[PDB]
């Protein structure tokens, strides 16, 4: 099943390819802005109690008197007037700091200091929607198309942002944003893939590379949206609109002819391969990609197959836990350089910044070494930073920053060649089924974070030393999936089992 000749004989590298590129990582970039806004939409400014003597009839004299230490949960019944020289729960409502952010989820719904476990199980609920969504996204997408879960899942993308920017109460926000967090891991996952299949290998890497810095420059994207809106309502409905753009355009996209022509269909296929080379100018050859070429060309998916196929075990579990191991210490260090700046805008700016160079660094390793020793580097740098993290004598000068900065580059130097791996290890019948399950260990890992943060009390330093274990033993078991560079993509269960 050779495609890289109908590859060529259609546009290779052509103007569709590098459109499809910019299109898709852009919406990669509204995707990042979608997922990384809980940071501001769900920001919890400064609070206290709505007490008689603030809010009704100096604030710092007339505080202290009426809130005792300024206590978040708590106030004063009654002011005691021999305090300038008995308390009571929070039942008057809440005065929240309206300065930096004008409006939350946590000002409005009240997610505070009894509640305050609904700020990140909000969040959790979005992760585990993206769980979700891979389990019913990655096999749809090996059924039905790479490209019709990826049109829909923009739609259902732009129609859950615009609710859950309009819920009423905290569950509707929650059910629409586990709605959106399906769709993003339905965007995610087919756009990933559609751009595997789509680029011939000399620059598939590259194109690869690209989209996942649409996370990276969505990284700075989502701090640029939320300086300019402050209330989430408006910032919600902002980044949920050009979703609706997406699923505009998306009908201009083609499905992907690999797992077109690798299934029972070809005249889809055949449509699709004329019409890219239509697209990108491609003149006798047009009309030269006669079904009679196609056959010379020699050209159910639903996760019960790949967890039991004898052909990919080491490869599926692998995979899975190496896409656990970038979840889990990704989703645990995002937050972990609120210690470089008190700024928040900032945080994601310079989260943005660190990823850039670290996947233009990991695209030049893997294009250089290859995909198992850069593998299996980066998630090793990853994991060893935060243990040699936990060794420093605490100067915090140029050391304790350079190794929680040198984590984060390796984190996603890790996730761009984990989906350049994990799509390249699987075939066309079960890629987007293997990459489905990558995401659901990712959002596992993602969830399982806090969890494991909570063994602070046993000791300062459990918490960093599973955090750092975790993705030094998922690199040293990226040395054991086999290697593929100079491969052609699988597209079937006997073309892995040929390997
Ligand atoms: O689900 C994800 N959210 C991100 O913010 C992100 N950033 C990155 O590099 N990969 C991912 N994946």
């Amino acid at each position: 099943m050779a495609f890289s000749e109908l590859l060529d004989l259609v546009g290779g590298l052509g103007r569709f390819q590098v459109l499809q590129t910019m299109a898709l990582m852009v919406s990669i970039m509204w995707l990042c802005t979608q997922s990384m806004l809980e940071n501001f939409s769900a920001a919890v400014p400064s609070h206290r109690c709505w007490a008689p003597l603030l809010d009704n009839s100096s604030p710092e004299a007339l505080l202290a008197i009426s809130i005792p230490p300024p206590h978040q949960c708590r106030r004063f019944r009654q002011p005691q007037w021999q305090l300038l020289d008995d308390t009571e729960p929070c039942v008057d409502g809440w005065v929240y700091d309206r300065s930096i952010f004008t409006s939350t989820i946590v000002a409005k719904w009240n997610l505070v200091c009894d509640s305050h476990a609904l700020k990140p199980m909000a969040q959790s609920i979005y992760l585990a929607g993206i769980l979700v969504g891979a389990a019913v996204c990655g096999p749809a997408s090996d059924r039905f198309g790479r490209r019709l879960v990826l049109t829909w899942s923009y739609l259902q993308m732009a129609v859950s942002g615009t609710a859950a920017a309009f819920a009423p109460t905290f569950p509707v926000y929650c059910l629409f944003r586990f709605l959106l967090a399906f769709a993003v891991a339905g965007v995610m996952m087919n756009t990933g893939t559609l751009l595997m299949e789509w680029t011939s290998a000399r620059a598939r890497p590259l194109v690869m590379t690209l989209n996942s810095l649409g996370f990276s420059f969505g990284h700075g994207l989502t701090a640029a949206v939320a300086y300019g809106v402050r209330d989430w309502t408006l910032l919600q409905l902002a980044v949920s609109v050009p979703f609706f753009l997406c699923f505009l355009y998306s009908w201009w996209l083609a499905e992907s002819a690999r797992w077109l022509l690798t299934t029972g269909r070809l005249d889809r296929g055949l449509q699709e391969l004329r019409r890219v080379a239509a697209i990108n100018g491609k003149r006798a050859v047009q009309d030269t990609l006669t079904p009679e070429v196609l056959l010379s060309a020699m050209r159910p998916a639903s996760l019960g197959t790949l967890l039991r196929t004898p052909g990919l075990r080491l490869r599926t579990c692998i995979s899975t836990l190496c896409w656990f191991a970038f979840g889990f210490t990704f989703f645990g260090l995002a937050l972990d350089l609120q210690a470089l700046g008190s700024n928040i805008f900032l945080l994601q700016v310079l989260i943005g910044v660190v990823d850039i160079p670290a996947k233009m660094g990991a695209l030049l390793l893997l294009s250089r070494l290859g995909r198992r020793p850069t593998l299996a580097a980066s998630l090793l740098l990853a994991g060893l930073c935060i243990l040699a993290n936990t060794l420093v004598p605490h100067e915090m000068g140029a050391l304790r920053s350079a190794l929680a900065v040198l984590g984060l580059g390796g984190v996603g130097a890790a996730f761009t060649c984990i989906t350049i791996y994990s799509s390249e290890l699987f075939p066309t019948v079960l890629r987007m089924t293997a990459v489905g399950l990558g995401q659901m260990a990712a959002r596992g890992g993602a969830i399982l974070g806090p969890l494991v943060r909570l063994l602070g009390v046993h000791g300062p330093w459990l918490p960093l030393l599973v955090y750092g274990t975790v993705p030094v033993l998922s690199g040293l078991a990226a040395l054991l999936l086999p290697e593929t560079q100079s491969l052609p993509l699988p597209d079937t269960i006997q073309d892995v089992q040929n390997q």
